[PDB]
């Protein structure tokens, strides 16, 4: 017990952190990974004039901020903010003490040697956690699927990826990435709205554009019919209500914004997203593994979650792929949190006492062991 | 004992003083802060030529006096009138010997350094009280509400005020004063009662119109339905008996005077009243305030008390505010007295023996220490 | 002539409307966008029961009326009120027959388009104007500067904006609206005056504090020093007398409010103010047009007319900008009407007989052709 369920899992995600204990099905703490600092002196009536707090406190909610998004594009960018974040992860969010709990964290698909180490320097030297672990975001998604071989295509908030997996780890020459994903299409949804209207330009009109992404967005299975069919009498017309009585008629719009992730092109770079990108990821992968991977293409993230995406993947990657390979997407129900759940199962596991990085090993060898125990 | 409840508390309020001791629920002395002086060499009563009268004395004998008001616009203008008043406060009202009682005097929330220092001068250097404290009114009103988390919107008699507090650090650029309040409203009630027919000609016809305000009046929860239906058959008629048996019927007048505190404007520019003035005791500074403020919006003072003001505030700030904030007003029972009460409870506090400004601290260091021990 | 001078222009701003004819240097009608409605049945001196008043006439009757603001944040939220405004704009304000008059009406930087079109319905279907145009406000401020290319910051009433225009094409991907502007930076100044020493009595006096910003208010070149400096001996001290004998000794206040536009502050509204939000508008638009953006940064609008604001802008954006790139503000003398002057010239234009959206095209194809004629 004392290790086995007290183990923690804390996905440092591209916009939101997911923390908890191990062997929980779904995260104990979820928060926008943002800290900031005063542009002016200012107090309320409350307690004592503090320097920086974190998350939904400073995001739903950021006036005197200088917003720092310290984990940009899934690689922890600022470490004074990150530390404050983990302080908030324990002594606010999980209501626990660091020296008591081993932690499992996730990292970037190409997290550099020394950043993985920088994580480990802080987690022992300020946080003093008794044991710890960090595993790559993608391997944990395929592990939440529970397949040892495959190809994960992660398009969460600030990063799109493709990582083959076969019997244990990843393949960095195949591994694709893209810096435009779950965020970038929400603002773009505001454009397509602001070609319809909209107008959404308060903060409270901008952060609701986000939610309209989550509901009203679809991925068009054939844009040729659909876009044109929207403008007759038809359907496509849906609506939302504002904080007041104004209806938000959105029709010939709903499907335009996800389509982007299925061909992001922009004047003198072509940022080919989701599909051809798998074919070229697997075409850099092992030739004997390819077959399985064609059938074991799995998705994860916020912006893999739009309605229509799986069918849309199913037709597309096939048209590209060599017709003897039985191809098939695995995009499970829980695929916005899978990165974490893989972690949870990876910690509450009878074998895992071997794979912990401990107190002692750290003092003896220093952070490079956390690289060498991984690969 | 020798300090504890020998400790005095004395609110210098814009028209009214509240003196007393530490550890009392309700003020021991209360008087109208008028200073009279005869316009005639009139050898008076059981003692002949008197230079002055203070409190109700000055209010009876007005016809022979000139009336002075030292705490005008929140602050201590002339220090001979003040000192006369405090001599009345101790040597007449409280009946104490000044040299055995620590005092607490209050201070107007934008009380200049030297003005705090000048209360500090007179208490020790002439009154010779062994110890003292000067206290930011909105911090005493705060405390009394069992909270340090809560924005005082003081609106007394000659003052409106919104002061936000960081455990003492009362923000020096969100604090507000706005002098249109209980006095402006009383003269308004006279005005409207005259349009109605009536003649508030003499002093005996004039000071009754104040008390009518204090009790018979209301704040509309919507000004349409009220200020239409009242002019018919309906309700809303109330009546007062005079110094004689002539009844004074008030119906379309009653609820206009408190309404004023919310909505002036006519034609020109763009400005605020209570609600918008609390929407910019909002827009000011700190990132991690807000969620506290909107839910913990307090009120205090003489012109806060008229029936309807809480529910009227509660709709109003909410329509202005972005609709993710859980908003809630707080308007306590005793809210023309809180200013003193939390004062009193703050002097009978076990933590306070560091805080008292003493004889010695003053002979060693002198005046500024009262400010420097606080802000 | 028959088209040329008889063309109208009517900038529907978030508080004030600006109207007139083609060619004219300065607007023929400037009115408050106040539809006021009665809470009463009754008759005025010589005039019977009307359902509404619009502009100044409504404002004068406040006590008996309910006011609304239909063009909140720049966007037409209620169409009963809007239609009432335009009906007043022709049949009262511009004193002409609409069916003889092409009209040019502005629209917010990213307006609604279902609303550009709803505006296109009412103007033909009820006001039968022979032709008309709807024009993007900020594009008309760069058009008052006679340029095809430049980034425009328009901070008018409850509108603040950043628009990058390249060769007559307003890039919707960088367009900020901020929601702290000419109003918000008055209502606050209102009360800091009152903190010091003031009050505003009854139904009218709220609306003197825009004139106070527009005349007195300074943008300090350093806030830390100036804050202390004001409270020493120093200067800052000047005074404004009322329409009665109350002097407004404002000194220590005068600089604090224009400063707000260089980073508005509280919590549930991010507002990196003026400087960073331009940088983050420009950096959404490409380098080969960034050279023309940094040289061609523009400001129109009431509150960007501040004493200090150009010089402050000049230091403040440059501290964020990549260092060799040459910057200079385009903030011309007439920058509180520019939006209408863009319109007036754009009607008085030899080429425009192809660019009128005609009587006929409307009956054949309907409203969206007015957005499709724009692009």
């Amino acid at each position: 017990d004392e290790d086995e369920t007290t183990a923690l899992v804390c996905d440092n995600g591209s916009g939101l952190v997911k923390a908890g204990f191990a062997g929980d099905d779904a995260p104990r703490a979820v928060f926008p990974s943002i800290v900031g600092r005063p542009r002016h002196q200012g107090v309320m009536v409350g307690m004592g004039q503090k320097d920086s707090y974190v998350g939904d406190e400073a995001q739903s909610k950021r006036g005197i901020l200088t917003l720092k998004y310290p984990i940009e594009h899934g690689i922890i960018t600022n470490w004074d903010d990150m530390e404050k974040i983990w302080h908030h992860t324990f002594y606010n969010e999980l209501r626990v003490a660091p020296e008591e709990h081993p932690t499992l964290l996730t990292e970037a698909p190409l997290n550099p040697k020394a950043n993985r180490e920088k994580m480990t320097q802080i987690m022992f030297e300020t946080f003093n956690v008794p044991a710890m672990y960090v595993a790559i975001q993608a391997v944990l998604s395929l592990y939440a699927s529970g397949r040892t071989t495959g190809i994960v295509l992660d398009s969460g908030d600030g990063v799109t990826h493709n990582v083959p997996i076969y019997e244990g780890y990843a393949l960095p020459h195949a591994i694709m990435r893209l810096d435009l994903a779950g965020r970038d299409l929400t603002d773009y949804l505001m454009k397509i709205l602001t070609e319809r209207g909209y107008s959404f330009v308060t903060t409270a009109e901008r952060e609701i554009v986000r939610d309209i992404k989550e509901k009203l967005c679809y991925v068009a299975l054939d844009f040729e019919n659909e876009m044109a069919t929207a403008a007759s009498s038809s359907s496509l017309e849906k609506s939302y209500e504002l904080p007041d009585g104004q209806v938000i008629t959105i029709g010939n719009e709903r499907f335009r914004c996800p389509e982007t992730l299925f061909q992001p092109s922009f004047i003198g770079m072509e940022s080919a997203g989701i599909h051809e990108t798998t074919y070229n990821s697997i075409m850099k992968c092992d030739i004997d593994i390819r077959k399985d991977l064609y059938a074991n293409n799995v998705m994860s993230g916020g912006t893999t979650m739009y309605p229509g995406i799986a069918d849309r993947m199913q037709k597309e990657i096939t048209a590209l792929a060599p017709s003897t390979m039985k191809i098939k997407i695995i995009a499970p129900p829980e695929r916005k949190y899978s990165v974490w759940i893989g972690g949870s199962i990876l910690a509450s596991l009878s074998t895992f006492q071997q794979m912990w990085i401990t107190k002692q090993e750290y003092d003896e060898a220093g952070p490079s062991i956390v690289h060498r125990k991984c690969f």
